[PDB]
């Protein structure tokens, strides 16, 4: 099995739990690591190369007090750091939770993303995200309730990690049903304004 554990760090409340549960055999078929505070999520995604699974360590919440251990990031092969775009503190943590992921991790892709971009008071706007190029490192906006962009921290980690640039999902995986609607005009501006900068 092509298989890769994926860390999924960002400040406490973020978004990170109801992100990675929106893959519902994913949340059906989590395993605990309770040694380590960890619930692993097998997220299976299906290429034109074939399936990938991407082992998703989410956290028992124990991030709000602090950095996790080591055991936490060991043997990561990619990553996704999260904020939160009505949380200006979430975005303003972000570099710390890099530095965390380079002192342990192996050199990874890591993707960023900002997620809550349903609420329609963002305070983190396109002009302000600027860390990832600082870093060469991918960004998406994330809605995590309503499945927006779900897909594409997965399919830029996937295009990375096998090094094929013309990687494609050739289906979706089965999500939780959106629990609010991202207006599509709403989701087309912040993808413009993200160009735009
Ligand atoms: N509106 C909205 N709320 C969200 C979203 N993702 C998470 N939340 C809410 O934010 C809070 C924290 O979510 P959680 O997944 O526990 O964050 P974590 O601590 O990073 O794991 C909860 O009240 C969620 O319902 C989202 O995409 N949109
Ligand atoms: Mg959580």
């Amino acid at each position: 099995q092509v298989q890769f554990k994926l860390v999924l760090v960002g400040d406490g409340g973020t978004g990170k739990t109801t992100f990675v549960k929106r893959h519902l055999t994913g949340e059906f078929e989590k395993k605990a690591v309770a040694t380590l505070g960890v619930e692993v999520h097998p997220l299976v995604f299906h290429t034109n190369r074939g399936p990938i699974k991407f082992n998703v360590w989410d956290t028992a919440g124990q991030e709000k007090f602090g950095g996790l251990r080591d055991g936490y990031y060991i043997q990561a092969q990619c990553a996704i750091i999260m904020f939160d775009v009505t949380s200006r503190v979430t975005y303003k943590n972000v570099p710390n939770w890099h530095r965390d992921l380079v002192r342990v991790c192996e050199n990874i892709p890591i993707v960023l993303c900002g997620n809550k971009v349903d609420i329609k008071d963002r305070k983190v706007k396109a002009k302000s995200i600027v860390f990832h190029r600082k870093k060469n490192l991918q960004y998406y906006d994330i809605s995590a309730k309503s499945n927006y962009n779900f897909e594409k921290p997965f399919l830029w980690l996937a295009r990375k990690l096998i090094g094929d640039p013309n990687l494609e999902f050739v289906a979706m995986p089965a999500l939780a049903p959106p629990e609010v609607v991202m207006d599509p005009a709403l989701a087309a501006q912040y993808e413009h304004d993200l160009e735009v900068a």
